[PDB]
DNA sequence: GTGATCGC
DNA sequence: GTGATCGC
């Protein structure tokens, strides 16, 4: 399931950016709220990482 | 510990 | 096979 809107991050070189996360998804225990994780690429680095979306990222 | 995901 | 992602 991949993003469509921009999320506002902080990415692992520092700096805020502006990025379409390439696959998101909820990360939640049964019973407990949890939070929306997205897979992101850095264009500067090239690097993955990971970042929490807002609570009402659509999944 | 829990939850899912995947580049490394 | 799992680090790292978060809030509970």
């Amino acid at each position: 399931s991949s993003g469509k809107k921009p999320v506002k991050v902080k990415t692992p070189a520092g700096k805020e950016a502006e990025l379409v996360p390439e696959k998101v998804w909820a990360l939640a225990p049964k019973g407990r709220k949890g939070v929306k994780i997205g897979l992101f690429k850095d264009p500067e680095t090239g690097k993955y990482f990971r970042h929490k979306l807002p609570d009402d990222y659509p999944i």
